[PDB]
């Protein structure tokens, strides 16, 4: 049908504008910190305290096959980067403070992608 295809259309343009959210995201990132999964093999007790993990690159393999349906769904992703984190790390050490540093960047990118996601429907 052609409204399935215009729907698809719709999927297209989000991904391309989440491409971009995502991409400013990571360079708030420059010590690659959350760039890949926290290893199991180096953690190996991190799924007894973590339940779901994320990282961008996971977040990126997630986007190409265009597996964001809204903004929502991609925030949700992003914030389980900075929350486990600051679980999993204490107070005192560079991998929370980096996930403060991108939390508190990444709301000023975050904001605008809701007015566009809105604006341009």
């Amino acid at each position: 049908s052609m409204e399935q295809v215009a729907m698809e259309l719709r999927l297209t343009e989000l991904t391309r504008l989440l491409r971009s959210v995502l991409d400013q995201l990571q360079d708030k990132d420059p010590a690659r910190i959350f760039a890949q999964p926290v290893s199991l093999k180096e953690v190996p007790d991190y799924l007894d305290h973590i339940k779901h993990p994320m990282d961008f690159a996971t977040m990126r393999k997630r986007l190409e096959a265009q597996g964001y349906k809204n903004l929502h769904e991609f925030e949700e992703d992003f914030d389980l980067i900075i929350d486990n984190c600051m679980k999993y790390n204490a107070r005192d050490t560079v991998f929370y403070r980096a996930a403060v540093r991108l939390r508190d960047q990444g709301g000023v990118v975050l904001r605008q992608a809701r007015r566009e996601v809105d604006s341009i429907g």
